[PDB]
């Protein structure tokens, strides 16, 4: 599982469940092509986005739909999404975990990259 | 002014100076149209991006060129940039604050009357 | 001044106003001795805590009363407080910045010449 | 496992390994009594600090020795530790994960509390 996303809620002190996550890859024409998408489970994790075969080198964007998350909880948030854009696999295949921490007016993300 | 960006560096414990920042507004075709840009000053701040007349409601993206910042310091970065996307909806001033590390960033909004 | 504290609220997207802050310096018995305190102002800042003469090298704790802040807003908090502990070691100014959520906080130091 | 600690390194993009963690509990005399301690493993986690029997209500302090961590990596950091102080189990037993993200001049922590 070369790409995993974990999302926590800093208001409620809980995993963020049912958060939609969209991954794009920069194409040769310099536009964002759809790559993979999914939704977080009860523990706030999203596994199975991609495979070692599909996850080639490239510039990837992970868009976490934090807006819909907050709105479903009845809160009107600031940001449209939480994100990372990063170059992947440039020095060979890595495993990437994108960890996001959410509040209505703030987010942070971290990458954990292992070999 | 109605929009200010502030950038701090969590590695060096300092303001992030000479960071390039671009702001875009979402147009009707769902593309991003350049709106304003500049480079942070010694206190890590970027003032004078826009004006009350120009800064209308809509969806904005603040792109902070973090990769160039880290490369200039000789520190290996993860992210291409940081992209901070928000909707602007009485009298208001917005500050977009970012705290930078090589493999992480954090951003908050400070919206005041 | 040599030590400033700045507090932001990640829930409301605002400066954290009227937050109590206490600073302590570690004495030889490894106890904490009150050094300075105050409450944040409208921009979420606390200036005038100490003086150049008073602020010597040593180990300091900045305790931010986050639980009282969240209770005053009617928002359920996790932490008792936030305790920010650091060593103070040429010409320097320190800013201790904190970003608050009910179940999380983040803190950074901005150390400038 | 009622209390778990997870520590990530925001500079290297990795779990923070071999980080010492000390937990204290406020005693009836209002001093901090030692409660439990341990060190993070390869994935940056510390399990087995305590048990359901031992982890009673109380005010707890978790001190993560971030200073020794950075110094072992040859870096001189700002903070002595990363921490939380919190009241635990006041509305009955909960499971607590304390998630910490470290940089040389900054840290953040989050609590994940489940029933
Ligand atoms: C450990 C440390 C941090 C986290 C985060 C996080 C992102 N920003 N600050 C914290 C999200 C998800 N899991 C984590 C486990
Ligand atoms: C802790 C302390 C500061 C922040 C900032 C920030 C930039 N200027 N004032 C604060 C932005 C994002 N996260 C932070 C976490
Ligand atoms: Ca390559
Ligand atoms: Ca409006
Ligand atoms: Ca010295
Ligand atoms: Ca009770």
């Amino acid at each position: 599982c070369p790409l995993m996303v974990k999302v926590l809620d800093a208001v409620r002190g809980s995993p963020a469940i049912n958060v939609a996550v969209h991954v794009f890859r920069k194409a040769a024409d310099d536009t964002w092509e759809p790559f993979a998408s999914g939704k977080t489970s009860e523990p706030g994790e999203l596994h199975g986005l991609t495979t070692e075969e599909e996850f080639v080198e490239g510039i990837y964007k992970v868009e976490i739909d934090t807006k819909s998350y907050w709105k479903a909880l009845g809160i009107s948030p600031f940001h449209e999404h939480a994100e990372v854009v990063f170059t992947a696999n440039d020095s060979g295949p890595r495993r990437y975990t994108i960890a996001a921490l959410l509040s209505p007016y703030s987010y942070s993300t971290t990458a954990v990259v292992t070999n």
